[PDB]
């Protein structure tokens, strides 16, 4: 599944995972730590929203 950043242009794809930041690809939403942030804008897991 995908996510946008409310706050910029990001999207989290689970299959891209974050990978510069530590973060395999595949790693779930539900799975992305509590001290995740957007790595574009540093905004935190409860300003993403599900996205087709
Ligand atoms: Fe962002
Ligand atoms: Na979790
Ligand atoms: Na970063």
């Amino acid at each position: 599944a995908k996510l946008s950043c409310k706050i910029c242009g990001y999207i989290y794809d689970e299959d891209e995972g974050d990978p510069d930041n530590g973060i395999s690809p595949g790693t779930k939403f539900e799975d992305l730590p509590d001290d995740w942030v957007c790595p574009l804008c540093g905004s935190p897991k409860s300003e993403f929203e599900r996205i087709e």
